[PDB]
């Protein structure tokens, strides 16, 4: 927890830009961090990823109400793991519209997760079909291909130098990819590089389990992935 960070309950918030904050929640497994984003877009707020749990995700919503005081219009979640979708019910209880890759929603029940209300689909070039992501404002959603998981998606924030790699991208000092059973080790490297190419001017790379990094996180991640093919 660095200087300039705010704490609300068990959550930590770091402002990254005038209209963007990183939310961080922890699960004791020894407190393992997971990062998401909060975006102020005019008179509304957009959320990328829940916290680990419903209660933690409610803390995010209370912090937003208290510190930003704008309604949360929608949330997009970036794949079907507990750190990204664990608080879906808290969002739904607040009347927030939720979006995920169709595959994430298909996987959610098997994972003991609650599926989002709406499914995103993607063109062959990886960009989201705009009709499935209505009124996403500055959020530009890109499916880079299979990597960390088959369903992982990524998000750039228009008007900023920020892109969110989710759990696909590791920080540039990482000693391993942590890749498990559901990783695609054949395509991981190409998918990391695809994320980089989709958001070629993003200079701040936000990710799920490390603090924000430079684009070196992308190239370092791709190098680690090259070794697995
Ligand atoms: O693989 C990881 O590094 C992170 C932290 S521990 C492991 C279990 S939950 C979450 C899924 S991305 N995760
Ligand atoms: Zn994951
Ligand atoms: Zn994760």
């Amino acid at each position: 927890m660095e200087t300039g960070d705010q704490r609300f309950g068990d959550l930590v918030f770091r402002q990254l830009a005038p209209n963007v904050w990183q939310h961080t929640s922890y699960l004791d497994m020894g407190a393992v961090a997971s990062n998401g984003l909060i975006v102020r877009d005019g008179g509304r707020v957009l959320v990328v990823d829940t916290a680990w749990t419903d209660d933690q995700t409610a803390q995010i919503l209370n912090w937003i109400k208290q510190e930003i005081n704008l309604p949360v219009a929608l949330a997009v979640v970036t794949h079907a793991h507990q750190d990204k979708m664990g608080g879906m019910d808290a969002l739904h209880a607040a009347g927030i519209a939720t979006y995920a890759n169709a595959l994430s929603n298909q996987l959610a029940p098997q994972e003991g997760m609650v599926a989002a209300q709406h499914s995103l689909t993607f063109a062959a070039n990886g960009w989201v079909e705009p009709a499935t992501a209505p009124n996403f404002g500055p959020l530009k959603v890109f499916y880079p291909g299979p990597g960390h998981t088959s369903d992982n998606i990524t998000v750039g924030i228009d008007g900023t130098d920020i892109a969110f790699g989710g759990c696909l991208i590791k920080d540039s000092k990482a000693k391993s990819l942590g890749n498990l059973g559901d990783a695609d080790t054949e395509h991981y490297a190409a998918s990391a590089r695809a994320f980089g190419a989709a958001f070629p001017k993003a200079s701040m790379i936000v990710m799920s389990h490390s603090a924000p990094d430079s684009r070196a996180a992308i190239t370092h991640t791709a190098r680690m992935a090259d070794k697995l093919r």
